C-alpha cells in the first residue's frame, strides 16, 4: 500500500534533518570550543525531535545501522529495509550538500568527518563504535518493543539521550559514528573514505550484537 | 467567548517571558562564555516551561511563524491567528522592554538582535531560518497531533527540545531567530532592522513548509 | 493526622538536600569554571529529584514563596504553610550547615550567598527574582493542577527545568535566588544580610502574582 | 527458574557497559576540559539508557548500594542481592577492562579512578558518598515505588538525572563513586585502594540510610 | 633629500602591516576564544617588530596620534607629520584592504572595527581612549628620547608592551582603538562610522595631552 | 630644588595610571574569563610603562611599600618618602576614581578589591604579600643598584615582570596586593576595609624584609 | 676553516630542538585548549632561546625561507646556504622524528602538520605565508644589521616576538607555517603533501621580497 | 672568603622563592584552568627575577642539573657544586614548606609533584627531560659565557624565557620538571618518589650534555 513510501519518505527527510542538524552542529565555529557536549546534545535532541515526528510513520531508524538491526529482529521485511537503507543514504547526503550550501566554507570544513582519534587503531575504533551502536540499538529496541508494561516517558527522549551518551563518549575515539548513513554524507561529499569501512562494520556488528543480545538474552 | 480573550492574553504573556527568559540568557555577560548551548538551553526550557504553563489555553505558540502553521494547518480561525500574532508581538516588545528595565547597560548590548553571520548570505540564512522552523513546526504539530496513539512523556518537554535544537545549530548562522516575535522585539527597541526580514520570510516559510509536510505528507 | 508530620519532615529533609546540593554545586571550585549553566542544571535536578521523592508527601514545595503560592492559592492550611516554612527554613540552614563541614574552606567561599550583580539595583533584583519566581510558580501550578487532562510526562521534569530556566537568566542578576530559604541559609550562616530582604520580597511577591495569574487569569 | 540468570546477565552486562560508558567519558582527554557536566551527563544517561534496557529483567541496579538498598528493603533475596554484586563488580572490571583495552595509554590515565580530593577528608569523604547515595538511592525506591499513582514520566530518566546531580555535586569532593562497583573497576585494574573503602562504606551507608528512610520515615 | 620618502614609505608599509597583523589576529575565528590577551599581545608585537624594522627611518609611529604627540613635541615638519598621516591612513586601507582578501568572510566579520561598549558612552569612550594613548604617547617619548643616559633594553619592546597595555585595558571599553588609523581602516571598507569621531578625538587629544605632559610637566 | 615636586607629580600621575589601568583590566567583564595571567601582565606591563616614563624623575616606585623599601635602604630622605607615600595613596584613589566614572557599573564591581581567598587566613595572607612584596623590592634594589656591571636589558621589563610573578602567584590568595595604594584606592571608593591592615602589613615587612636582606646579606 | 661546520652543526641541531619544541608544544593535548598563544609564544621561545644560543655561531635561521632571504640578501655563500638548507631540513626531520618517539601516539597526531583552514584557497594561503615571513625576514635583517647604532635589547627575543607575530596571525590560516623546514618534518614523516608547496612558496617568496624590500627600500 | 657563604645563601633564598613561587602558580585553584601558559610564565619569570637579584653572587642556578652543568663545564670547584646542590635542595625543600603552610590544602594538592602523563614511558620521561634541560643549560652557558660580543638585552629574560619554553613543552610530558631540586621539594613533602630519579637522571644527563655541547662542539 502507501505507507510504505510514506515511511520512505519519512526516513529521507528525516535522515536529511539528522544529517542536516546533527552535522551542522558538529562544524566548528571555535579552534577550542569544548563542543563534545554541545554537539552530542544536538544529535540526540535532533534524534528525538525527528522520533517524535516520524516515529509513528518509519520508525525514525535514519540510521542504517538501526535498520539492519530490526532486519535482523525479524521486525523488517527485507526489501524495506534495502529500501530504507538506500533512502537514509540518500537522505545523509541530501542533508549534507544542503549543509555545504548553506555553511561558509571557512567553518565548513570537513563537514564533521567522523575520523579516528590519532591513538586509535582500526580494531579499537571498530570495538567502540560496535559498543557505541550496541547500546543504542538496544535502547531502541527496549523502547520499541510492544510489551512495554511499566509506564514511562518518552521513548524519542530515550533514544535521543541513548544518542547522546554515545557521542559524549565515542566523539573522543572515533568521532562517535555510529551512523553509517552519517559517516557516509560527509566522507562522499568531500571525496575522503579513510578508515570509512569501521564506520559501517563497527555500527552494524554493533546493531546486529545489539539485536541478538536483547531478543534472545534479554526476551526471547 | 471568553476562552478567546484568556489565550490571547496567556499568548501575551507566555511571549512576554519567552522574550525576557529567553533574550535575557541570550545577552552576553562575558567577552567569550561559549554561551551557545547555555543559550540554546534557555530558549528551550522557556518554551517548555510556558507549553507546560499555557499550553491548554492558547497552545503556547509564543510564535507567529508557529500560529501560521496552524492557520495553514486549518485549525486556527484566521482572527484568532491575527490576534495571536498581534499578542505575541506585543508580548515580545513588551517582554524585551521589561528586559531593557532590568538589565545593566553594559550587558544589556542590542537585546540579543538576531543578526547574520559575517559570512552568511541572506538566502543561506533565509534557508536555514526555514529549516530551524520546519522540524521545529514539525515537531509542534506531531506532539499537538489529537491522534498520538503511541504513549510517550511531555509535549512541552518536546517543543523545547526541539527549539534547542534549532539554537545549538542556527545560533551560528542567524543566531537561530526562528521566531518573528523575539527578532521584533529587539529590532524595535534598538532601531535595527538590518537583515530582519529573514527572520520573517524564512521561519514563515519554515512554519508554511513544515506544516504542509506533516498534514499531508506525513498525516492526510 | 499524622501525614501532617510526615510532610514536615518531607519539606525539611528535602529542602536540606536541595540546598546541600544546590548551594554546594553553586560553590566554585574554579576561579572562572562558566558554571551557570553546570549549576542551574543542578538546582534544576536537585529540585526534580525531591519532587520524585517527597512531592507525595509534602508537596517538595522546599521554597517559602512555593508555600506562600499555595498559601495564596487556597490549597494550603495557614498553619501548615508556616509549619512548611519554618521546615523550610530549618532544612535550608541545616542543608548548608552539613555542607559547610564537608566541603573545604577553600572553596567554600560565601556558601554561595545570594548577592546582587554590581550594576543590579534593589528595585531591577526585586523585579527579576519577581519574574523568576512567578513563571516558576506558574509552572508548578500548571503541573500540580489535578485536572491536567492532557497526557504529558514528568511534573517533577518540568518545574525541576522551571528552576533551571530561572537559574540560566536570574543567577547574573542576582545569583538566581528564587527560594527565600536557599538565601537564608548562607546568610545567616555567613552573618551577611546584604539586600537579603530582595530575596524575600521579590519571590514572595512572584510566587504571589504566579498563584493571583494562574488561578484566576489563567484557571478561574 | 530461569528469569534469575537473565536478571544476573542483565546486571553484569549494564554494568559492563555503565562502568564502560561512564568511566570512559571521564577519562580527561585535555588538561582542562571543564568537563563536570559532561561527565555527569555521561552516568546519568549511561544509567537512564540501561534501565530503559535492562530494568524490566534486573531492576538495572549497576550498584551494590542500590542492590544493599534493595536488601534492606526487603525486596530482594539475599542470594539474589549477593549474585547481583559479584555480577556488578564482574561487570565493572568488564567493562574498565575493555575500556583500558580501546583506549590509548595516553588518556587512559588512572581509568577515572575515584579519589578523595586534596582538602577532602576521609570522614569528609564519606559523608558526602553517604549523601550522594542516599538521595540517589531515595530517588530509586520512590521512582520503583509500586505504588506511583500520580502520572509522571519516565524512571530511567529520573534516577540518571539524580544520578547526574550526585556528580555535579560529589565529583569535586570523592570523584562522584556513589557506586561500589564504578569504583572497584580502576582500582583492581590500576592497582590503588587508596581511601578505596570510603568508595564501600560511603554509598553503602548512604543506600542503607536512603532505604530506611523511604519505607518508614516517607511510606511505611 | 631622500630620506624623505624612504621614511614615507617605512612609515605606510609599516602601517600596512601593523593593520593587517592587528587587525587580523583581532579577527574572531571563535565564538568565545577569550581573546584579549591574545589580540593585546598581536598589537604590541607587530609594534615592536616593526618599530625594530624602521624605527631608525621613520620613527615607526603607524599611528596618526603619535604623529601628531611629535607634531606637538615639535620634533616633526607639519608638511612630513601630515604626509605622515596620510601614508599611515593610506597604509591602514591597504593593510585592511589585503587583510579582507585573504580572510574567508566567515571570519572577516567587521574587520575588527572599533565598536563602542554597549554600557560605554561616547564621553567614557572618548576618556578612556585618551588615556590609553596617553600612556602610549607618554611610553614613546621618553623611549624616543635622545637623553636616556640610564642603559636599558629595547625601545620597541617598550612601545608595543604599552601597546598591549591599552589594549589589555581598552579593548573592552572601545576595543582598544587608540589608533585613529587602525580605526580609519575597517570604518572605511566596511562603510561604518558609528562613533568613529572617537577614534580620533580621544587619541589626539591624548597623543596632545602625554606629549604635553612629557616636555613640560617631566622633561622641560 | 624643582625636581623634588617633578618627582611628586610623577609619582602622583604615575600611580593613576597604575591603579588605572591595573584596576581596570582587573575588573571581571567575564563570569569565569581565566583572567589571571591577563591581569597579571596588566599590572606588570603597566610598571614597565611608567618605569620607563617616570623611572628617571621619581624612581616610578608607585607603591608605598616600594618607598618604605627605599627609605629604610638609606637612599630616600624621609619627608620625601612620606611625600612619596601621600602622593600615591592620592594617586591611587584618583586613578580609581577616574576608572569609576569611565567604567559601567555592571562591570566596575568592587573596583578590584584584594580581598582574602575564602580559606586564606590573615597571617597566611600576611605572609603571602610579605613574599610578594619581598622578591619584588629584591628585584627593584638589584635593577636599580647603581653599580651594575654585567650588561643586562631594561629595568623596567624587569621590575614589570617580578610584579607579574607575584600576580601569577598571589592573585589566588589576596588577590596579589603588594601595593598598600593599589588596595587603598577600592578599599575608599567603596567603602570596604575587611582585612585591609593585610595589604598594609604585609607589603610593608615584605618591602622592609626585602630591603635588609639586599643591602646587607646580599650587598653591604 | 672549520667554522663553517660548526655552523653547519649548530643549524641541525638547532633546528631539531626549533622543530621538536615548536611542533611538540604545537602538539593538542586537549580537544579545544584555545593554545594559539601558547602556541606562538612556543616558536617564539623557542626561537629566542637558539638564537641566544647558536646566533654568534650559525646565525641561527633554522629557516630556509631565512636562508635565501642571507642567499639574496648577499651575505650567505650559495654553497653554505645550501649546506644550511639541508642541515635545517636534515635538522627538522630529526627533531621530528624524536618528538615521535617520545609522544604518545594520541596526542601524536598529524604532528603538528602545517594545514591550509578549511576557507583559505592556496592563494590567500600562499599570500599569508608571504606576509607571515617578510616581516619575520624583515625583523631578522634589521635586527642582524651590523649597522644598528641605535642602543636596543636583543635580537634574540625580537626575532622571537616576530615569530610569534606571525603565529599569532598565521597559525588560524595556515598554521603558521613560515619555515618550510619546520612544515617539512611533519609532511615527510606522516606521508603527506597536500598543499605543501604552499609552504614553500610562500616563506621564500615572503623571504626574498622581505630580503629586497630591506636592502633596497628601507637601507640600500 | 666570605663570599662564598654569601652565594650559598643566595642559592638557598632564591631556590626556596623559585619553588615558592614556580609552584605556588602550579598549584590547580580549577578543575580545568588551562594553566600551561600562565605556570610556565611562572616559572620563567621567576627565574628571570631571582637571576636579575642573586645571578651576580651566586649565578642564581637553583637547579641541581644547573650546578652540575657548571661543574662538567670546568666553571665550579666541586666543594662548591655541592655546597650549592644541597643549598638548593634546602631551599626547595624551605620553599615548598612555606607554600604549604601559607596555602589552603584543598588547592595545596600533591605540591605540583612531577608525574609522569599516563601514556609517557620511563625512557620517553626521561628523553623530555634530558631535552627539557639542555636546551635550558645551553641557553645558560651562552648567556653566561664571558666572551659576549654582540650586545643583547638581559641575560635573566633569557634563561627565563629558556624555562618557559621547557615548561610549554614538558608540562604536557612530565610536568617539565627540569630541575631535580624543584621536583625533590614536593616529593619529599609529599612522600611520593614515583618515577622520581627520572627528574635526576633526565636533567643530570641534559644538563650534561647541554654543557659538553656548548664548550667543544660550539666553543671549545
Ligand atoms: C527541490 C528544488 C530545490 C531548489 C533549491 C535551489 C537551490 C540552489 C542552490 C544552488 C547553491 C549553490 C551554492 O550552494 C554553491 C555556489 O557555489 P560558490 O560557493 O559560489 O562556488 C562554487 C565553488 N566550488 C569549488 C564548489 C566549485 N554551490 C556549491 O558549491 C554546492 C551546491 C550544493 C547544492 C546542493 C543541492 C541540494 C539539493 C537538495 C535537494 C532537496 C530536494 C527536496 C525534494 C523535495
Ligand atoms: C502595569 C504597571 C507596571 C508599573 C511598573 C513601573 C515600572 C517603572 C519602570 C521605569 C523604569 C525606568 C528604567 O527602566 C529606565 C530609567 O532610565 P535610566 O537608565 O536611568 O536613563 C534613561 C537613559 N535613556 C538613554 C534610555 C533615555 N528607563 C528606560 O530607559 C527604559 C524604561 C523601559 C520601561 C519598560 C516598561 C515596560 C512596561 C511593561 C508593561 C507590563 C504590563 C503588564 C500589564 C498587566
Ligand atoms: C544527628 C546526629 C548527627 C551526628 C553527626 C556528627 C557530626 C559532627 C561533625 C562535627 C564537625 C565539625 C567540623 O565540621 C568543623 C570542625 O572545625 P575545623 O574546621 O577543624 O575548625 C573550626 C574553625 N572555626 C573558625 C569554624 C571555629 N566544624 C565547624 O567549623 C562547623 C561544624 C558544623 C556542624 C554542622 C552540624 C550539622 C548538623 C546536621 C544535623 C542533621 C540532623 C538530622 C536529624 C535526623
Ligand atoms: C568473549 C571473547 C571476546 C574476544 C575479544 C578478543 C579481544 C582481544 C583483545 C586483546 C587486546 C589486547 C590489547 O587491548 C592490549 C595489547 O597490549 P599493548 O598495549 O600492545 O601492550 C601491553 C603492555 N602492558 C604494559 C599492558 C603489558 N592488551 C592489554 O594491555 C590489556 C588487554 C585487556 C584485555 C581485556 C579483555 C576484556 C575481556 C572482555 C570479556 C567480555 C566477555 C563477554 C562474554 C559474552
Ligand atoms: C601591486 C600589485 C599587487 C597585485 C596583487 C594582485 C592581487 C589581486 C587580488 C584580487 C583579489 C580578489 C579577492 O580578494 C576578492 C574576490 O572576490 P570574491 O570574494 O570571489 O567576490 C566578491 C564579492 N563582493 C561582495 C565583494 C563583490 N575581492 C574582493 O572582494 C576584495 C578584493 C580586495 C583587493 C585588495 C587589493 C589590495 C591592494 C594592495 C596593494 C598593495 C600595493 C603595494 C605596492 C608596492
Ligand atoms: C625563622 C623563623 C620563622 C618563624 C615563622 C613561624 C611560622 C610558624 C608556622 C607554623 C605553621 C603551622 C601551619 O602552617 C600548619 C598548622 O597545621 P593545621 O593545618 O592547622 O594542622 C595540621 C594537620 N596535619 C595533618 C598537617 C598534622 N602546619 C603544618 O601542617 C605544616 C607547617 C609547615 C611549617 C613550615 C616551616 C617552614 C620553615 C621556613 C623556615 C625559613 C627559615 C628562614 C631562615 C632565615
Amino acid at each position: 500500500s502507501a505507507s510504505f513510501w510514506r515511511a520512505i519518505f519519512a526516513e529521507f527527510f528525516a535522515t536529511l534533518f539528522y544529517v542536516f542538524f546533527g552535522l551542522g552542529a558538529s562544524l566548528r565555529w571555535a579552534p577550542g570550543p569544548l563542543h563534545v557536549l554541545q554537539v552530542a546534545l544536538a544529535f540526540g535532541l535532533a534524534l528525538a525531535t525527528l522520533v517524535q515526528a516520524v516515529g509513528h510513520i518509519s520508525g525514525a531508524h535514519v540510521n542504517p545501522a538501526v535498520t539492519f538491526a530490526f532486519l535482523v529482529g525479524s521486525q523488517m521485511s527485507l526489501l524495506r529495509a534495502i529500501c530504507y537503507v538506500v533512502a537514509q543514504l540518500l537522505g545523509a547526503v541530501a542533508g549534507a550538500a544542503v549543509l555545504y550550501s548553506v555553511t561558509p566554507p571557512a567553518v565548513r570544513g570537513n563537514l564533521a568527518l567522523n575520523t579516528l582519534h590519532p591513538g586509535v587503531s582500526v580494531g579499537q575504533a571498530t570495538i567502540v563504535e560496535i559498543f557505541l551502536t550496541l547500546q543504542f540499538v538496544l535502547c531502541i529496541f527496549a523502547t520499541y518493543d510492544e510489551r512495554r508494561n511499566g509506564r514511562l516517558g518518552s521513548v524519542a527522549l530515550a533514544v535521543g539521550f541513548s544518542l547522546t551518551l554515545g557521542h559524549l563518549f565515542g566523539m573522543y575515539y572515533t568521532g562517535a559514528g555510529m551512523n553509517p548513513a552519517r559517516s557516509f554524507a560527509p566522507a562522499i561529499l568531500t571525496r575522503n573514505f579513510t578508515n570509512h569501512w569501521v564506520y559501517w562494520v563497527g555500527p552494524v556488528i554493533g546493531a546486529g550484537l545489539g539485536s541478538l543480545l536483547y531478543d534472545f538474552l534479554l526476551f526471547p
